[PDB]
């Protein structure tokens, strides 16, 4: 006659009419009750009536009872990356050059045509103009060489007369003026001897020109052509030791040959005479150039 | 006196034929003879440190307010890389620099009339010739003075006409013509003519007789057709009736150019009765018109 | 056994077991519950915990998380998209610039420094060379857009209305003349008209006072010779002057030249050719030229 408990299955056990329960770590006594033991704080908690897992709600969420990352935890990142992607420089076209390693951007330039200003600005390399005399640099700009516009010199030499067997020479001191493309030889008045109706007066430029003027500087632009250039009247006083009679003769530049300028002197009739008084005469003609 | 004790039990305990047993669902099991929590596999749960704990990579996660939270260090590398780019990078380009945001290509806009890219990828200014106006011209590569302006020679073969006080006559002559800088020089030779008046005109007809490429217009003075007294000078003219000429000192000047005809005034110095005149060679010069 | 009270079966129990009126029960905290007749772990809601595979398991997205050494670990693939997008930018991007290229690191704006005098940005936004007027010096000048010769240098005309004064061995007098003036290249030409004067000597001076009488744009200084105030024998020529005392003129072939310009007065020398007794002089028209001073 017994209706009590005389044996028990694990985790229950009986000793001397007293029953106890064996518990592994994880299960514990809480007051009079059996409880799940959760040491420390590892995201597990007894709450809302049972065992739950706890997670930051800004970083995590539960989807089909699975722990899942909140898609927003990445938004800040993708936002910053999308900001750069939408508009940035990845490649550069010449003259632009991009070193993909040091990520430095520079530009290729021709050093003969372009340069870098002290203030880092791109400037066109200034160049001096290529000029040919009489065009020249005048106080910094493209101008006309002063030497072309006016050059003064001097000739101290021999004038020779020759006509119909009559011959004689005189020495003159003469200013020379070169102005643009003309030379002017300013012969002074002088005395000579008999002259023919027609004859030539020769200026020997082979010697007597003041340095640095040279014989070749007196060559006409028509070189050694025979011309009738600069024709004019000259009044020459003819006498035989008394009052001279003035004859109106015709004079022109006739020919330059090897540094000797020949002038023709003819016309106006003549008289018997032994001496001639010549006026100052300026003789001009276009000058040779290179 | 018998104390017979427990005779019934409530779930999860039950008694049958004097034996008590405890029923268990999955999750609860026996570890020997002790009650235990069942954790199949490896899902982050473990019995450790006295009980049930959740396990996590300590470099990626931390526990804050007993809440599983992402450790910030996890993003440190991402934040450093993006920050390194953000601090300095090109997002926009100002002209002439151009940025195509859809291809990430940076190029530059250049005017192809003044600039270009050479064979070595360098930016170079186009070579350009100076813009020059005659008589300034290119002389052997440089900016110089046109040789043609400095000296040009031609020739006129034509008629000089005298006119004075009902006297008229003509003489065919040839004459070299020299144009030098802004002057023209017409080099007439000596010639014989007929009776002249005390005062009168000598006219050169340039409408014909000029040697190509010279044209009539090239003989126009810089003062055009105004009446002037230019290049006044003395000319001795021999007058006679067949005998020995008597030379009159007359006064000659350029008076007017009209329709290709250059008129020279010739007057002064007196006159005598005569039928013939011996004219000296005369050079006529004046500043010449230009464009 | 003299024991006054005999215990049979189970008469007491340790917590969590308890006995009331011969019934044994189990006390349970939240987290433990009854599923039918069985003890069960209670998992309220859905928080990643589940009874499955025979026990208590934790559930996680298998694309985002993984288990290493029974630890919850972030699956490395979840940052792959981010690491590639960033890396793509890294391999090639402009971080810095070298002058004249200029990058504002704070606005992400790239531009280029240029000289405003030698370079410009045209209408179509291109970089173009600034068209610049060449540095010229008169008489070289701009002529309809090209480097040319100033028309003013090539030919300029005016007039002098003034006094010509004769002086010579006591004989002196003056006459008013209107004279065209032409300046051509580096020369000045004074075109004196014919005029009448009084007694002249064998040698004498004819002076032109340019201090007054010049018509603008000409000024006195414009008549200075290129040889300044040197005494010269320039442009020497023959001039026939008619001498008389009321009757028939006798024409003397005299010799005239430009001799000296001083303080705006151009002095011409007139000598030679003999002379006679006379009270009147009939001068011809005479053009006087010389090279002109410049700057
Ligand atoms: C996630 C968590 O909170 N874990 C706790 C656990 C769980 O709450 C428990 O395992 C669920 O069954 O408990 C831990 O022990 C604490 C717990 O027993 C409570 C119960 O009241 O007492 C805490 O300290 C008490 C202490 O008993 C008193 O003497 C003291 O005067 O007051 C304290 C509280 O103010 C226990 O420490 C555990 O280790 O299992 C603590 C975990 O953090
Ligand atoms: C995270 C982890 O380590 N999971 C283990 C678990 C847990 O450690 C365990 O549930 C905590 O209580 O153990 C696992 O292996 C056990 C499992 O096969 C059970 C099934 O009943 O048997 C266990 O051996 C027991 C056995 O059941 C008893 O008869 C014996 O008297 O005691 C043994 C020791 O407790 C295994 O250890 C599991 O699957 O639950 C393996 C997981 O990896
Ligand atoms: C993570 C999870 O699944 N949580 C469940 C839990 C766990 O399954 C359980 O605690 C583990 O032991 O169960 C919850 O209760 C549900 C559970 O008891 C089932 C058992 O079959 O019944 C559900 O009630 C339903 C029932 O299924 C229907 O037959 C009935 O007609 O309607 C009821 C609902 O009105 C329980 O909801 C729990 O809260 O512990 C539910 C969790 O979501």
């Amino acid at each position: 006659l017994n209706q009590g408990v005389t044996s028990a299955g694990a985790p229950l056990s009986i000793r001397n009419n007293r029953m106890t329960m064996g518990l592994n770590d994880g299960l514990t006594l809480s007051g009079n009750n059996l409880a799940i033991r959760l040491p420390g704080n590892t995201g597990l908690n007894i709450q809302n009536g049972g065992l739950q897992f706890r997670f930051n709600t800004d970083q995590f969420q539960i989807v089909n009872n699975n722990l899942t990352l909140k898609t927003t935890v990445f938004d800040s990142i993708n936002s910053r990356i999308g900001a750069i992607e939408q508009s940035y420089v990845a490649s550069a076209v010449t003259p632009l050059r991009l070193n993909s390693s040091t990520k430095v951007l520079d530009m290729l330039i021709d050093s003969s045509t372009l340069e870098i200003n002290s203030s880092g600005q791109l400037t066109v390399r200034s160049t001096s103009p290529n000029l040919r005399y009489p065009i020249a640099d005048v106080s910094g700009g493209i101008g006309m060489s002063p030497n072309y516009r006016f050059r003064q010199s001097m000739w101290i030499g021999i004038v020779s007369y020759s006509g119909s067997g009559l011959n004689w020479r005189v020495q003159v001191n003469s200013d020379i003026f070169i102005v643009d493309d003309y030379i002017h030889i300013c012969l002074p008045a002088f005395d000579g001897f008999s002259i023919a109706d027609g004859g030539d007066l020769s200026l020997n430029f082979v010697t007597g020109l003041l340095p640095p003027l040279l014989t070749g500087d007196t060559e006409p632009a028509f070189h050694n052509d025979v011309v009738t250039y600069g024709a004019q009247t000259v009044a020459i006083g003819l006498s035989s030791g008394g009052t001279p009679q003035y004859m109106s003769k015709n004079l022109w530049v006739e020919q330059w040959q090897d540094g000797v300028l020949r002038l023709r002197v003819e016309g106006g009739g003549s008289i018997t005479h032994s001496n001639s008084k010549w006026p100052a005469m300026t003789v001009s003609y276009p000058r040779s150039f290179t």
